[PDB]
C-alpha cells in the first residue's frame, strides 16, 4: 500500500517520489514518458537478464561435473580447454580490430594516474574523493609512514622540525627528479621569479631555468613575486605554494609551503561492492547523493564540506586559465546478478537491480552535463559508468543493448553512456578480445579487479580440489597471466590515446610506505591508472606516474602476446603442503576478517570497513574480499582441509575479539556469547557453510536477506 502502480510495475514511493521531485527537474525529460520507458524497459530486456544467469549456472554445472568425472592427477590442458570450448565457454578470438569510442574526457583517453573508488552512500568520503582530484604531498607524507618515526622524527600532538625537514627534503627531491633544474637542485633554491614568461630559480650563487622550460605551466601572483608556481610532468601537475610567513614557509629556503599534486585524476562513485543498499530506502539515499555530485550542491555534516571550485592560474605568456578542480566521475553501477524490491511487478517479482541503476544513475548523470557555476564533470558529453561482474561476451552486449536502451528512455545521443569493463570473471579474462569488441563503441577502460577474479578463479575450479592460500594467490601462474594478457588486449584494441588500461586496489591503507615501494608496478606494466582507496593514497600513487612514463611503457609493449590460454587457464590447486599451525592461520585470518567485515554489513549497513588482519594489518574489506574468503573456507571444507568443528569454533573464537575492535560504537551490538542469537553471526557462518552453493560464490544473495531481515527485527 506504499506503492506507485505504473504499468506492470509498483514502485517504492520514496523512490518515485525522489525522481519526481529531485531527479527529473532539470533534463527536460516528461515523468509519465520517462516511467512508461522505465515500464517498457524493464519488460522487454528482463527476459535476456534471466537467460544470462542461467547460462551461467548451467555453465558452471558442466565444469563441476567435468570435475568430478576425472580421477588422474594433474589437469590434463588439452583435454581442459578442449571441453571449455564444446560447452560454449571458452568462444573464438574475434579478429583484430580497433575501438571507436568518442565524445571522451582527456582524463580518461590521455591523462595516466590514480583512480579513486568511494562508496558514493557515504556523503562526506564522496565529497572528499570528488576534491582528491589535488592533494597535498606534505600532508601525504608527514602524516603516513613514507616518512619513518625514527628515533627523532616522530609524529606527536604538535609538529615535529625534524619530521618536517625530511617532509622537505623528499619532495625536494621529487621535483629534481621530476621537474629538473638545467643546473643545480631544487633543495638549494633561494626563490622563483616568472620573467619573459620562463621561470628563474634564485639559487645560492646563481640562478638557472628548468631543463625542459615547457614543464612550466603557470603561476599565481605577480610573475616577479609569485604566490605558486605550477609545473607538468607526464601530463600531471605540480604546484609550488610560496609563503615565507607560513608555519612551514618560515622554516624554508626558499619559502615553501607546501607542494601540491594532481591526484586522483577521476574517482569511481560506487554503488556496488563498497556499500550496503538492500531497498529502495538505501537506493534513494545514494541516488541522491549522487544527484548532489552531478548538481554540484552535495554539502555534508561535519560545519558542512562542499565540493571544490576549479583553480585559476595565470599561464606563463599571460592569459588567464582554469584547471579542473575536481575529480571526473565516474559511477559503478550493480551487477546483472541482483534483484531489488525498490520495484515489484504485480505478481511481487522483484526487478532487476543493474536495470535500475541504468535507468536511474544515468537520469541523474545528466545534471553533470549543464551548468550546476560552470557544469560538473563531462565537458565532452559523455555519461561513464562502469558494469562490473559480466562473465563473456554476450554479458557486455547486453549491457551494451540495455545502455542503449536507456539513452532512448532519457532522450540522450546513442553512446552517451560509456562503459568501463571490469575483468574479474574467469569467463569474462579467456574470452577479453570478444569482450572489448562487443562494447567497441563504448569502452572506456578495462581494469583487473583481482579480488573479484580470485574469488571466481575459486569457485569456478572448485570441485577440482584443495586451493592454495589465498595469500599465495596474488602470486599464482593464472593471476600474472591474467594481468599481462589484460594489458596485451587493452593496447591490441587501440586503447593508447584512447580508453583507461587500469589495474587493482592497494587494500593496506596504513602502509603507504610499503605502497610507495611496490604498487609502482603497476604503471611499469603498462597500466594507465590503478586502483587508491584515499585521497592521502591518490597523492602519493601519483609519485609512480612522474617516475614512470606510462605512455612510452605502452608504446614499448605493443604488439607483444605475453599470456598463452593455458597459462590462464592453469587452476591454482595446492600441491600434495601445510603443517597444522599453517592451516589454523589460514583459517582464523579468514574468520577474522569475513567477520569484522559482514558484522558492520548486516547490523548497521556499512559496506566498506577498515578491518585488521590476524596480523594487525588494516585492510579495506568489501564484498570481493569477502567473497575470497568465504569460497577459500568453503573450499577447504569441501576438500576435507578442515572439518565444521574447524571453522566453527574459529568464528567463536574471532568474534568477541571483533566484538572487541568495534566496542565504541553505539550502534554495535556484540556476536558474542549468544551466537544464535546475533543475525550478523549467522550471515557470517551462511556465508561459509553455505559458499559453495551461491552463485558463482556471490556474498550479495546472503548478505542482502541478511541485512533485510536485521532491519526487519530493529523495527519490530
Ligand atoms: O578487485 C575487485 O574485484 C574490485 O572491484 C575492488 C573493490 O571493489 C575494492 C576492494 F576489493 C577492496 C577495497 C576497496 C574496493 F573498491
Ligand atoms: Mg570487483
Ligand atoms: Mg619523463
Ligand atoms: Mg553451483
Amino acid at each position: 500500500t506504499d506503492r506507485v502502480s505504473v504499468g506492470n510495475l509498483r514502485i517504492a514511493r520514496v523512490l518515485y517520489d525522489f525522481v519526481n521531485n529531485e531527479a527529473l527537474p532539470g533534463t527536460d525529460i516528461d515523468p509519465d514518458s520517462f516511467w512508461a520507458g522505465v515500464d517498457k524497459v524493464v519488460a522487454d530486456l528482463t527476459p535476456q537478464n534471466q537467460a544470462l544467469l542461467n547460462a551461467r549456472d548451467e555453465l558452471q554445472a558442466q565444469i563441476d561435473k567435468w570435475h568430478r568425472r576425472r580421477v588422474i592427477e594433474p589437469i590434463d590442458m588439452d583435454a581442459y580447454r578442449q571441453f571449455l570450448t564444446e560447452i560454449g565457454y571458452l568462444l573464438p578470438e574475434p579478429d583484430d580490430f580497433t575501438i571507436t569510442t568518442s565524445g571522451v574526457d582527456a582524463e580518461i583517453t590521455t591523462t595516466a594516474g590514480p583512480q579513486l573508488v568511494v562508496p558514493v552512500l557515504n556523503a562526506r568520503f564522496a565529497l572528499n574523493a570528488a576534491n582528491a582530484r589535488w592533494g597535498s604531498l606534505y600532508d601525504a607524507l608527514y602524516g603516513t609512514d613514507v616518512i619513518p618515526e625514527t628515533d627523532g622524527a616522530e609524529k606527536g600532538p604538535t609538529y615535529n622540525k625534524v619530521r618536517g625537514d625530511k617532509v622537505i627534503a623528499y619532495a625536494r627531491k621529487f621535483l629534481d627528479d621530476s621537474v629538473p633544474l638545467s643546473s643545480g637542485s631544487f633543495g638549494d633554491a633561494t626563490g622563483f621569479t616568472v620573467q619573459d614568461g620562463q621561470l628563474v630559480v634564485a639559487l645560492p650563487d646563481k640562478s638557472t631555468g628548468l631543463a625542459n622550460p615547457g614543464q612550466f605551466a603557470g603561476y599565481t601572483g605577480a610573475a616577479e613575486s609569485p604566490t605558486s608556481v605550477l609545473l607538468i610532468n607526464h601530463g600531471l601537475h605540480i604546484e609550488i605554494l610560496i609563503d615565507p610567513e607560513s608555519q612551514v614557509g618560515t622554516t624554508d629556503r626558499a619559502g615553501v609551503k607546501d607542494v601540491i599534486l594532481e591526484s586522483a585524476i577521476t574517482t569511481i562513485m560506487d554503488f556496488e561492492d563498497s556499500v550496503a543498499a538492500v531497498d529502495a530506502a538505501d537506493k534513494v539515499l545514494g541516488y541522491r547523493n549522487w544527484l548532489g555530485l552531478n548538481k554540484g550542491d552535495l554539502a555534508a555534516a561535519v560545519f558542512l564540506r562542499v565540493l571544490n571550485r576549479d583553480r585559476n592560474y595565470t599561464a606563463p605568456g599571460g592569459g588567464q586559465f582554469t584547471l579542473p578542480g575536481r575529480s571526473l566521475m565516474f559511477v559503478r553501477n550493480v551487477g546483472h546478478l541482483m534483484t531489488n524490491d525498490a520495484i515489484v511487478d504485480t505478481d511481487g517479482s522483484e526487478v532487476f537491480e543493474g536495470i535500475m541503476d541504468a535507468l536511474f544513475t544515468g537520469l541523474i548523470a545528466i545534471h553533470g552535463l549543464k551548468a550546476s557555476g560552470p557544469l560538473i564533470n563531462s565537458r565532452t558529453g559523455s555519461i561513464y559508468i562502469v558494469k562490473p561482474k559480466m562473465h563473456g561476451p554476450a554479458e557486455v552486449a547486453f549491457t551494451c543493448e540495455l545502455f542503449s536502451r536507456v539513452e532512448d528512455v532519457l532522450g540522450l545521443p546513442q553512446n552517451t553512456m560509456k562503459i568501463g569493463i571490469m575483468d574479474e570473471e574467469r569467463r569474462t579474462t579467456v574470452n577479453l578480445k570478444a569482450c572489448i569488441k562487443a562494447a567497441a563503441d563504448r569502452v572506456v577502460f578495462i581494469n583487473t579487479g583481482f579480488l573479484d577474479r580470485t574469488g571466481d578463479e575459486i569457485h569456478t575450479s572448485m570441485e577440482a580440489g584443495p586451493m592454495v592460500r589465498k595469500g599465495t594467490m596474488k602470486s599464482q601462474p593464472w593471476i600474472l597471466a591474467y594481468e599481462d594478457h589484460n594489458v596485451d588486449a587493452g593496447l591490441a584494441a587501440g586503447f593508447s590515446g584512447r580508453a583507461q588500461v587500469g589495474k587493482g586496489m592497494w587494500t593496506m591503507t596504513e602502509l603507504m610506505a610499503d605502497m610507495v615501494e611496490t604498487k609502482i608496478a603497476q604503471p611499469r606494466a603498462g597500466a594507465s591508472t590503478a586502483w587508491v582507496p584515499s585521497p592521502t593514497a591518490a597523492t602519493l600513487h601519483a609519485l609512480h606516474y612522474h617516475q614512470v612514463d606510462v605512455a612510452a611503457v605502452q608504446q614499448g609493449l605493443a604488439g607483444k602476446r605475453r599470456a598463452t590460454i593455458e597459462q590462464l587457464l592453469t587452476i591454482p590447486l595446492a600441491k600434495e603442503a601445510w603443517a597444522p599451525d599453517e592451516i589454523r592461520e589460514e583459517v582464523d585470518n579468514n574468520c577474522q576478517s569475513i567477520l569484522g567485515y559482514v558484522v558492520r554489513w548486516v547490523d548497521q549497513g556499512v559496506g566498506a570497513s577498515k578491518v585488521p588482519d590476524i596480523h594487525d594489518v588494516a585492510l579495506m574489506e568489501d564484498r570481493a574480499t569477502l567473497r575470497i574468503s568465504s569460497q577459500l573456507l568453503a573450499n577447504w571444507l569441501r576438500h576435507g582441509v578442515i572439518t565444521s568443528a574447524d571453522v566453527r569454533a574459529s568464528l567463536e573464537r574471532m568474534a568477541p575479539l571483533v566484538d572487541r575492535q568495534n566496542a565504541g560504537d553505539v550502534a554495535y551490538r556484540p556476536m558474542a556469547p549468544n551466537f544464535d542469537d546475533s543475525i550478523a553471526f549467522l550471515a557470517a557462518q551462511e556465508l561459509i557453510l553455505s559458499g559453495a552453493q551461491q552463485p558463482n560464490g556471490y556474498t550479495e544473495p546472503i548478505l542482502h536477506r541478511r541485512r533485510r531481515e536485521f532491519k526487519a527485527r530493529a523495527a519490530e
